[PDB]
């Protein structure tokens, strides 16, 4: 197991900590090993390794945005991110669990959760727009039409005739897309990334956590994931909120919208992650 | 009525749903803070320090910045009464018969290295040097308010060593090279316990931060832990120049006289008493 070969490097990190009592969430680059109070980031090749330099710069860069809420805060020094590579990157570990979409039918959980999403979104929309962030973080161009490419290359092949033509056309609208670079964009903002503190009183958001896709790019990929995850009405009550029910905004999530599960499925094919992969694949085969 | 009643109307929308007869407000120099789960809400009391919130905010936004190997608190939301939100660091203080355990000691010791480091290359960071206090000739001004405030206090004895501990922080070569917290008491640093050894979570009580001198810090973490656990501090990080070792002694029989100063102006005769044994 990935506990067992990185045991040596564990005990130093985590000190008398047992590392059978560990989990690990599994990246296309890193397997995150996850402790009580921190994250240790493994890079599964050198390739991986060469990045988390950049990884520590790009989180540090987030820890400093005026988000309302967490991130994830590197625990390596500043020159970290002048190495070649690092054998690995320890960050802190937000504290809070997910939200059940069936904490939202009580309509003033929803307004409350709703707010505190629009802070993050705002928050994230206005660092996109600072120089300084953009000159940080990646911003791929024409994203949508190499997406499109990536699922018919990885995806299709494990999905039924009727599943490649159902994701065909999913696909079809994604060539019209604007390519929009506006936004700081955490890219798999599914409700297992939104943590929250429901200890005393409404739901209260404590952070975000999983930024591996993070870039900047179009807030309506974020607001699709909040429309796969939580429904049209709670998604509405965010756009309100937010001033981004606009029609332009609102066809572009209906669009990106419709292929989140092949982007939680192309993910989690890339990352080895078999439940997830099946999860994501469903209705597709 | 309470200060929880009296500010029932943005704790409801600050911790919407939560009971605010269920919170704790602990106190300060400048900041009445209520205690929530996950976070804490920075009220001013003075009308100076509802003015000053602002830029407090600011600085915490830097510190939350930098890489100091633990956490900071975050500012989740400022407005105006202003106030300021911040995330409440998790963790207690380490008790210092935790330094009895060697293993611990090294660990501890370790940690509190990486810490300095960070606050120490972060003071050569100009966007932190101009968003943070850096006050020059801070150590005479002072020697005259000890002079002024504290020497009317004190016999002829008393007067004469600390006019003498005054002369030694005069000569002290005015640094301002690294981050000093100011106030990095055993009670400011929080520890994960009971998973291991003890990892450092995070530090707190930032109200005294400053461009200074980095023996500030390590006098305080001598003063909380003792001379043998800063000495395993110093090796690992490399201060054991005799010239630190100055600065930190000059700056540590200080420690009476400023918790005398201050105990003095709080009109807390219980820390004055204290602080002046031995100067009367
Ligand atoms: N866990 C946690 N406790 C905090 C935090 N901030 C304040 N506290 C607690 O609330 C108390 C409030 O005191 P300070 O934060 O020092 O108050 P202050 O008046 O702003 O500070 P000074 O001007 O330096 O005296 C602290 O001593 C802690 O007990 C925080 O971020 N996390």
């Amino acid at each position: 197991g990935i506990l067992q070969a990185n045991r040596v490097l564990l005990s130093r990190l985590l000190p008398g900590v047992e590392p059978e009592g560990l989990t690990v969430r599994h990246g296309q680059f890193h397997q995150v090993v996850i402790a009580s109070d921190r994250v240790v980031c493994l890079p599964r090749t050198a390739a991986a390794a060469a990045r988390l330099p950049r990884r520590a710069a790009v989180m540090r860069v987030l820890a400093g945005l005026d988000l309302g809420c967490r991130t994830p805060r590197p625990l390596c020094e500043g020159s970290a991110e002048g190495a070649v590579e690092l054998p690995f990157l320890v960050l802190s570990r937000v504290p809070g669990a997910p939200l059940e979409a069936d904490a939202l039918e009580d309509s003033k959980v929803a307004e409350v959760v709703a707010a505190q999403y629009v802070t993050l979104l705002s928050g994230l929309a206005s660092a996109g727009a600072d120089e300084k962030v953009r000159a940080a973080l990646p911003a791929p161009q024409g994203r949508w039409r190499q997406f499109a490419a990536d699922v018919r290359a990885e995806l299709f092949p494990l999905m039924s005739d009727g599943g490649c033509r159902q994701a065909e056309r999913e696909l079809a609208a994604l060539d019209s897309l604007p390519d929009i670079t506006e936004a700081v964009v955490h890219g798999n903002l599914g409700a297992e990334n939104v943590l929250w503190v429901r200890d005393d009183g409404l739901p209260r958001l404590s952070g975000v956590i999983d930024w591996d896709e993070v870039s900047i790019g179009d807030p309506a990929e974020d607001l699709a994931a909040i429309g796969a995850g939580y429904g049209k009405d709670f998604l509405d009550q965010v756009l309100t909120l937010g001033g981004w029910s606009d029609r332009r905004m609102a066809t572009r999530i209906a669009t990106i919208r419709a292929t989140f599960a092949l982007q939680q499925a192309l993910s989690a094919c890339r990352d080895g992650d078999e439940e997830e992969l099946a999860d994501g694949l469903t209705g597709y085969r």
